Order: structure tokens, then C-alpha cells, then sequence
């Protein structure tokens, strides 16, 4: 859609920040499209990832961090509020102790901070979606 | 790059046909980009898949078919001739008994026919690549 994908934006986060994303999968769920949102420690795509959020639409969500180049403890959820063929609105709120992910207004995933959110310098949104809105509160 | 991704083209295949794809991953291998090539039985994206070829660059290749809407027996290979950050040339040749996948001129994967290649009506190339060339011999 309107915004380029992969989408990369410099960003700063702290308690009270919200990252809001509006988009739509590029394929029906039967084709297992992905969505990925990564909060990076530098502008470079190979930099460490404070928060990795990966949806396989219709299947599961995996969350992790990538520290000194290595993936850490994967977390998995089978919660799937995303609807086949539909636009979604995804909100990621920075709470004192965790990220909270809302999908279409419903609390759907959380992820305890492994690294301070202040380490984030960049957000990348990519894989099999079109993107119409991306916003970071400041 | 030049061709739209996801890329969809109507196609007919038989013994002696070759599908040639030139492209480049959109991310470094550390970010686990995917490439997927699906030979479909109809133009519709949800149609059955005679040959499903999915690369997770730097990790593995999975191959399968999707018959009457259900994924069948997955095959997996850890062969990884693709090079981090590089353009690749992918050739899929239709042999009497199998598909043969060449990567940068080297035989890299094969997949025995589960359904006659004559059932193919469409090829889709998608996931995390840019595409500069797509050709089906006729």
C-alpha cells in the first residue's frame, strides 16, 4: 500500500510510548503469510533486537530478542486475533515491565523487558504485509 | 526491484520446461528472510500447490505440496548454496520424475512429482525478495 515495506524508522521508546501499525496481509491465511516487527538497538538491520514480534497469520506468534547477534529464549503464543483477509491495527505499548501488544483494540500478547526500551533506536516492520500507517508517540 | 512481489504469472509446465528466477533477498541472512515459489493448480492464491519451495535463507529449505487445501508430507533440506547479501539465479527444471532446482548453476534440490506438472496453471514468487527476472520456457 502507501508505506514502503520493509519499513524502517528511527525511534526512541520509554514507558508510555506506543507504536501503532495499520496494515493488511498480502496473502490469505492458508498461504501462511508473516508479519514481523523488530525493535532494534541501531539503524543497521543486523543490529541487536530488543523485541522481536513475528506473526504467522492463522498459526502462531513468536517473540524473542537477539542479543550480541544470537537469538535468545523464544516465546510462543497460539492466540490469533487477526482475521483472514482483513486490515489490522496493531498497537505496542511500552509498560514499566513489559511490552503490551493490542490487536484491533484487544490485549493479545505481552513480553517482559529483557533490555531497557531506552536501548531502542529503530523499528522495522516487514514480511508479507502492506502498511498504511506507522506512528510512534513521543 | 523491477518486478512486483508477490509476483504471479499464468504458466503451463511439462517435461522439459524450466522456470528461471533472478532476485535478491531483502534482508541479511541474520534476519532470516524467506523466499517462496509455489506452482499452483489455478490462478487463485488459495488453490492447491503442486510444488511448494520455501527457502529460509541461511537456515533450510522446505518443500511440499498442498492438496485439497491440506499440506502434505514436508521435505526438508539443509543445503544452502545461497550467499548472504547476494543476487541469486534459481532454475526449476521439470524432469520426467521430479523437479530439479539449480541455484547459481549448481544442482541443489529435487522433488519427485506428486501430481503431474500438467496440472500447474500459475506460478507465484513471494516473501522477502526483490525480483529482476522471471521466465518460463515454452
Amino acid at each position: 500500500s502507501l508505506l514502503p515495506v520493509p519499513y524502517t524508522e528511527a525511534a526512541s521508546l520509554s514507558t508510555g510510548s506506543t507504536v501503532t501499525i495499520k496494515g493488511r496481509p498480502l496473502a490469505c491465511f492458508l498461504n501462511d503469510p508473516y508479519l514481523q516487527v523488530d525493535f532494534h538497538t541501531e539503524m543497521k538491520e543486523e543490529s541487536d533486537i530488543v523485541f522481536h514480534f513475528q506473526v504467522c497469520f492463522g498459526r502462531r506468534v513468536v517473540m524473542n530478542s537477539r542479543e550480541y547477534g544470537a537469538w535468545k529464549q523464544q516465546v510462543e503464543s497460539k492466540n490469533m486475533p487477526f482475521q483472514d483477509g482483513q486490515e489490522f491495527e496493531l498497537s505496542i505499548s511500552v509498560l514499566p515491565d513489559k511490552y503490551q501488544v493490542m490487536v484491533n483494540g484487544q490485549s493479545s500478547y505481552t513480553f517482559d523487558h529483557r533490555i531497557k526500551p531506552e536501548a531502542v533506536k529503530m523499528v522495522q516492520v516487514w514480511r508479507d504485509i502492506s502498511l498504511t500507517k506507522f506512528n510512534v508517540s513521543y
